[PDB]
This record gives C-alpha cells, structure tokens and sequence, in this order.
C-alpha cells in the first residue's frame, strides 16, 4: 500500500528552478505545513524527448535511496498532463552558487564536501547504483550546510569519452574533478572547445595553482588516474590524511 497525493494537498510557493521538462517550486503540504519542493514535469515534453523510460527508472531508484547526503524523494503523483515529484527542500541552495560567490573553497569546506560525497557514493554503490551526476549545480545544501546530491563534459572520465567500458570507478574520477573545482574555482580540464577538453581529459592534462597544498595534490592526482583500477577506493578517500586533517565532519 502507499499514500495518495494530490495537487490540492500542497500550497505552491515561489519557483526554485526552470528545467527542460518543467519547473520546481517551493511548496507547503497543507496538513503538516511541512516545507518541501515540488518538481512539475510535463508529459508532452517528456514524450517528445523520449526520456519517459529514463524518468520512470530514476524515480524507482531514487525512492529506495535514503541517505542524509542524498536529496530525498518523498513521493509522486500525476494528472491529465503533468507528473509531480515531491522532493526534500534544501534551504541553503546549490554548491554551484556558493562556489560562484566565493570564487573558490578553502580546504576545510572542500574536505567536508568530499567526505559527504564519498559517503553518499559509498552508500549508492552498496545499492549497486553508480555514475551519479555530482557536478556543483546538482549539489544542494541542507539547513546546516550539509551537502545533498540532487541528480534525478568537464566531468566525464577518460574511459567514457574514449568509448570504453566503465564501472563504479567513474564516480572516483568525478570526485577528483569536484575536489579540484572546489579548491580552484573551475574544473581541471576546462578548454575553449569540446575537442580540446576531450584531449585534455584523455591525456589527463591539468595543472595545479600554487595555493593547492601537497595533501590536496596527492588526493586529486590519485583520483584522476587514467587507469580506473589505479584510482583509490572510497574508503581510502575517507581515510586520506588530507581528508582526515581538514574535514570538519567524520565519515
Ligand atoms: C534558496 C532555494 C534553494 C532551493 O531551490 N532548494 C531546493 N530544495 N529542493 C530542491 C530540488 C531541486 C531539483 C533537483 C532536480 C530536479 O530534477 C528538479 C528539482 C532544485 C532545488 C531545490
């Protein structure tokens, strides 16, 4: 059995974002007055892009994922022409916004984010879920500033762009790209053209600014290994001395 939700059950607030298949609004559940976000998807648009099959597959997975660093999908419902997703509300916004405001993150904030991401990714893997889009724009912040993965070229690993087989190790690479962007302000393989970026990634060609410490370089260099098997395991990330020295939160 399950709960039956309806549009009438929520008081719609301000728009939080405008996506390709619809809008996300802040909402208040009429009964409990609980604050949450309502993602409104349009069927006509989902069909025209034949992503329906994908939406349905992500919703099923997202429903079974319960982790403090993963945005919660509370439920869903639909009507004549729209599909509604009931989501957790992250009051402090996106890491992307924070990154743009600060230009770059200090070691403590970065180490903490990487710790939360590694824990979320470890949980995902334990549930056979892999390849999460953890770009800054897909990362939300909870009431206490805790990270929340919200995913319902600069970050693709060599194996994917080179047209090869990939596994959970792609998430390790992603973590490396993010750690660098957090500390630096921009992803490591940025270039003028897609072609140049692909080449930068394939050859694992990137440089460190002078303010990136030895500990960070060690971790990032290890995560960004061309050969997936050479990349550390998530628990090794969590035990990395740079992480245990700077993370304001335990694993
Ligand atoms: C200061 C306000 C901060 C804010 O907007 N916070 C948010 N809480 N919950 C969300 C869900 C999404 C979302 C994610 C993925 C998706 O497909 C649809 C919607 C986007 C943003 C938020």
């Amino acid at each position: 059995m399950k709960r039956q939700w309806a549009l009438e059950d929520f008081e719609i607030g301000r728009p939080l974002g405008k996506g390709k298949f619809g809008n996300v609004y802040l909402a208040r559940e009429k009964q409990s007055k609980f604050i949450l976000a309502l993602k409104v998807l349009f069927k006509a648009q989902l069909e025209k892009a034949g992503v329906e099959h994908q939406l349905r597959r992500e919703v099923e997975i997202q429903s079974h994922l319960r982790h403090p660093n993963i945005l919660r999908l509370y439920g869903y419902f639909h009507d004549a022409t729209r599909v509604y997703l009931i989501l957790e509300y992250a009051p402090l916004g996106t890491v992307y916004r924070e990154l743009q405001k600060l230009s770059k993150f200090d070691e403590q904030r970065t180490a903490t984010y990487i710790t939360e991401l590694a824990n979320a990714l470890s949980y995902c893997h334990s549930k056979r879920v892999i390849h999460r889009d953890i770009k800054p724009e897909n990362l939300l912040l909870g009431s206490a500033g805790e990270l929340k993965i919200a995913d319902f070229l600069d970050y693709l690993p060599p194996e994917m762009i080179e047209g090869r087989m990939h596994d959970e190790k792609v998430d390790l690479w992603s973590l490396g790209v993010l750690c660098y962007e957090f500390l630096v302000g921009k992803p490591p393989f940025e270039a003028n053209t897609y072609q140049e970026t692909y080449k930068r990634i394939s050859r694992v060609e990137f440089t460190f600014p002078d303010f990136v410490t030895e500990g960070a370089r060690d971790l990032i260099s290890r995560l960004l290994k061309h050969n997936p098997s050479q990349r550390p395991m998530l628990r090794e990330v969590l035990e990395h001395p740079w992480i245990t020295a700077n993370s304001s939160k335990p694993s």
